[PDB]
RNA sequence: GGGGAGUUUGACUGGGGCGGUACACCUGUCAAACGGUAACGCAGGUGUCCUAAGGCGAGCUCAGGGAGGACAGAAACCUC
């Protein structure tokens, strides 16, 4: 038997660019991926200051949103169209969560602009279960216990079943 | 305008002088489980800075670590 709605759903999926300088560079990349997600993404500032990657202290150098539910599941499925339904084994965490990167983005659907330019992008979903709000819920915030968690072996098994995708070692 | 006049040229202090400030303040210890308690005892700090780094209210949680994600790496950004 089962439990009807202990079940595996995604609760969000997370695309960030980072392109390492402010700029007309950065203008872009989210108008990109605005237009990709269809609302419009934030910028995340500099944390400390390293003249290697020629950045500073707290200036705009990534772009990042998030998205749940059908546009989650939508985005998602273009991504893994492009990457052929194909993972490796250390694609995963050991919380469930898993994601990867696309080296360019207007192959998953998007037009080529010649102004823009091109950009790749990480994605990154995190599987969800119903009750994880209680994690993070403010009155009686809680943990989500042992059993109720997902493991790695979990998450393979939804991937490669739901998506009939194959995880390839490595 | 030392030609001439009057006067002054601190204190502390293992003699005085040179050095130093133990000369006004602050933290820990000395200090002997109330408080107080000495030495040129020990380790240090002050003569500032702030229109917010003051005053309320709201919402968040930090250092670090582990596991993941194109360039990306020991270190850039995202997620748990
Ligand atoms: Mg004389
Ligand atoms: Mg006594």
């Amino acid at each position: 038997k089962e439990n009807p709605m202990r079940e595996l759903r995604i609760r969000k999926l997370c695309l960030n660019i980072c392109v390492g300088e402010s700029g007309d560079r950065l203008t872009r990349a989210a108008k990109v991926l605005e237009q990709l997600t269809g609302q419009t993404p934030v910028f995340s500032k500099a944390r400390y200051t390293v003249r290697s990657f020629g950045i500073r202290r707290n200036e705009k150098i990534a772009v990042h949103c998030t998205v749940r539910g059908a546009k989650a599941e939508e985005i998602l499925e273009k991504g893994l169209k492009v990457r052929e339904y194909e993972l490796r084994k250390n694609n995963f965490s050991d919380t469930g969560n898993f994601g990867f990167g696309i080296q360019e983005h207007i192959d998953l659907g998007i037009k080529y602009d010649p102004s823009i330019g091109i950009y790749g992008l990480d994605f990154y979903v995190v599987l969800g279960r119903p009750g994880f709000s209680i994690a993070d819920k403010k009155r009686r915030t809680g943990c989500i216990g042992a059993k109720h968690r997902i493991s790695k072996e979990e998450a393979m098994r939804w991937f490669q079943q739901k998506y009939d995708g194959i995880i390839l070692p490595g």
